[PDB]
């Protein structure tokens, strides 16, 4: 039985299995930190969360220092080949920073609530790397990461055709305002939103020069002929082609 | 898709209420906002509330991240995903 | 005015086609190129979308 303990536990697929479950303990501990308050010191999940973050930092520079590279230049060379360690460095870097703002009283403090989230985001996608052991969910993982690049041509043509609405619309309703960065706000807000559904019907032509209105701008009703021809051209042209260009490249990847 | 979109609830609900108790409403609205946005509402009002003005409740700090990363979530939600479950039911269609 | 303001809708209107023109720009790569043409190509199955 004391070496039986020892074939368990040392044996791959348990060792495995622990790493899994420490994952998903660590992800509901730190949910129940970043959206409970938090008060001036922190609290003892928190601290549990803490101690992951650093001996999961403690185990990345020990596999660093135990690659078979002689310098240590070609260590961290080999250690950056693989994505995920990269960014596994960078999120426990950026988990750090959030720590010393959040030690620090306010105004640093929600400052550092805000990078904990942020972290909460790349630390949910990792469990895409723990789904990878499937055999049925390992090669969807790589087939999202294979259409990442055929979405990527669809976001560029989708900006310059966003930005051609944007511009026509915020040039011509709103015509007199000062050098201001809210205009690029405005510039990316309301055509975006509509690929998805929401048309923002309410603002599209407001009833104008009217008695129960503003002044009509000059030539307001080309904004609705304009917003026909992006929301045809964006919903049932290039989604369309994203589709297209998702099915045949299945049937290769 | 729960992965992706837990991980906007955590965000969400998380910047926007800053200074909640322990509660399951909490876990309500991790799941709420974020699922009846694949289907064709944005909730636009609250995408960005105007905040700390003269004209309001005051901007919670970092609320500028909330729209930008849902920008992000349907770009991954209503584009990659269901683009690819239209693949994936389309070419083992002749099989089933 | 009453000019100045058409004018300024004039802009307001080429800026539309000054960013379609990137298009030109975008057909040197040779992952982009092809995928203008294609768009070129579906155009004539988005008019039949749009008669019925
Ligand atoms: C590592 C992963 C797999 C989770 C494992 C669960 C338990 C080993 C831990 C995680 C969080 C812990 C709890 C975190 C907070 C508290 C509050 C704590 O109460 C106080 O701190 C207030 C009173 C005091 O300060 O003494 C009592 C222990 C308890 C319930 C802990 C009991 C043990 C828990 C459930
Ligand atoms: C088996 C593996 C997959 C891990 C499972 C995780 C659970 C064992 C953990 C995750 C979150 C934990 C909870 C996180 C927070 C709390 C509040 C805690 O109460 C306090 O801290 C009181 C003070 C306060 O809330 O202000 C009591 C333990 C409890 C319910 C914990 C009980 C144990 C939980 C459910
Ligand atoms: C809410 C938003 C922020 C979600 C955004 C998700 C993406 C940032 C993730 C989801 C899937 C990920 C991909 C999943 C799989 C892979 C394969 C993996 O690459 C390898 O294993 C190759 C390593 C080598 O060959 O050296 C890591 C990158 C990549 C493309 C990942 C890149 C990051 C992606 C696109
Ligand atoms: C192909 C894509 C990337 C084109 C994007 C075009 C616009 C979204 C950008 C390009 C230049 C930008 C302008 C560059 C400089 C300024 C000055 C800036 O002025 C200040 O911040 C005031 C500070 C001061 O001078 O005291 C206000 C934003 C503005 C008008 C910018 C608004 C947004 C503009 C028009
Ligand atoms: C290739 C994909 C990922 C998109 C291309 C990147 C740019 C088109 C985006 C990325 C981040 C954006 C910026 C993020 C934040 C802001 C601040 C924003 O400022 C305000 O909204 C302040 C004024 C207000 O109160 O509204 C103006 C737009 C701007 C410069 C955005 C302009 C467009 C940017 C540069
Ligand atoms: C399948 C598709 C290709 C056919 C239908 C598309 C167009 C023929 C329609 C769609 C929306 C319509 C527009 C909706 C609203 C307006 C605003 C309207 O402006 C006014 O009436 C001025 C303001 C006022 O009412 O006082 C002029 C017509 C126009 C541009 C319409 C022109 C015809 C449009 C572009
Ligand atoms: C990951 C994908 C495939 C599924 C994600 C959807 C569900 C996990 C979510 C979406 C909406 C959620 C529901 C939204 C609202 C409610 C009402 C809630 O009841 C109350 O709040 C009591 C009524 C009151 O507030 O007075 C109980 C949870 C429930 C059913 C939620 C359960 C979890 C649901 C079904
Ligand atoms: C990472 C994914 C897969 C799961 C995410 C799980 C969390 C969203 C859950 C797990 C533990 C939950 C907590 C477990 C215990 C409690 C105590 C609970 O307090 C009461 O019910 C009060 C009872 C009383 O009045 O005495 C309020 C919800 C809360 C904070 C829960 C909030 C939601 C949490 C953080
Ligand atoms: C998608 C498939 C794989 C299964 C998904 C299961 C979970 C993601 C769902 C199933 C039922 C859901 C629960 C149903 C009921 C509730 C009670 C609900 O409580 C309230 O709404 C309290 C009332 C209030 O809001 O004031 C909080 C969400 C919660 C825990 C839900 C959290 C998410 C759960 C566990
Ligand atoms: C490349 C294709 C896929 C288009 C991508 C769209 C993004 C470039 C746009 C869509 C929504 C935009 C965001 C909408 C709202 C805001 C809030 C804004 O914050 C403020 O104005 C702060 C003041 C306040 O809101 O109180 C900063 C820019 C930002 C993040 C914008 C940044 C640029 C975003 C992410
Ligand atoms: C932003 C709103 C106002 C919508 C604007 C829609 C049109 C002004 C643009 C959008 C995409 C353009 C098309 C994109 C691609 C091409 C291919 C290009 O032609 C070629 O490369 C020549 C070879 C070939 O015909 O394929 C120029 C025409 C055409 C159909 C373009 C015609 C003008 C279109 C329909």
């Amino acid at each position: 039985l004391g070496r039986k303990i020892y074939e368990f536990y040392n044996a791959p697929i348990v060792k495995f299995w622990f790493y899994t479950l420490a994952y998903i303990g660590y992800l509901m501990l730190f949910n129940y930190i970043v959206l409970v308050k938090m008060e001036r010191w922190p609290s003892t999940q928190e601290w549990i969360v803490i101690s992951y973050i650093f001996t999961l930092g403690i185990e990345k520079m020990r596999e660093i220092l135990m690659s078979e590279p002689g310098k240590l230049l070609q260590k961290v060379k080999v250690w950056l080949q693989e994505y995920w360690n990269v960014t596994d460095l960078i999120a426990i870097l950026l988990f750090s920073v959030g720590m010393i703002l959040r030690l620090q009283d306010q105004p640093f403090r929600s400052d550092g609530r805000v990078i904990y989230c942020v972290n909460i985001i790349y630390w949910y996608i990792r469990l895409l790397d723990i789904f990878g052991v499937n055999k049925y969910l390992g090669p969807y993982v790589m087939m999202i990461g294979k259409m990442m690049i055929d979405m990527m041509y669809f976001v560029i043509i989708m900006l310059v055709v966003l930005m051609s609405f944007g511009v026509a619309r915020q040039a011509i309703l709103f015509p007199n305002e000062e050098p201001s960065w809210k205009l690029a706000k405005n510039i990316f807000y309301m055509p975006y939103w509509m690929i998805y559904g929401e048309v923002f019907a309410d603002q599209i032509d407001p009833p104008c020069g009217q008695n129960e209105l503003p002044p009509c701008k000059t030539g307001a009703w080309i904004v609705p002929a304009i917003m026909a021809c992006y929301l045809l051209v964006a919903n049932i042209l290039l989604v369309n082609l994203l589709i297209a260009v998702f099915n045949n490249t299945f049937f290769e990847v």
